[PDB]
RNA sequence: ACAUUUAACUAAAACCCCUACGCAUUUAUAUAGAGGAGACAAGUAAGUGUACUGGAAAGUGCACUUGGACG
């Protein structure tokens, strides 16, 4: 690009939500073949 | 281009040329028409030179500059 404004790092909040959920479903009793 | 006569027992008389200027030359004024300047009135950074496109506004190509940015 001709001209690239200030870049600024964020972090990415949402991820971690889904790693997480993710993390406890590999665990979780769902029931009987359901 | 153009030319020395009379007179002279004291001394005098006589004297007269033709060519230029124009459909040339210089500057200026008036006039058809055309065109300017001024006044009034109301994401691609920025430039220089040059070139093409476009009715314009502008866009793009090549080289150059920081009189820009890069925590
Ligand atoms: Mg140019």
């Amino acid at each position: 690009l001709r001209n690239v404004p200030p870049i600024v790092f964020v972090q990415d909040k949402g991820n971690a939500a889904l790693a997480e959920l993710d993390q406890l479903l590999a665990v979780a009793d769902f029931g009987p073949r359901d």
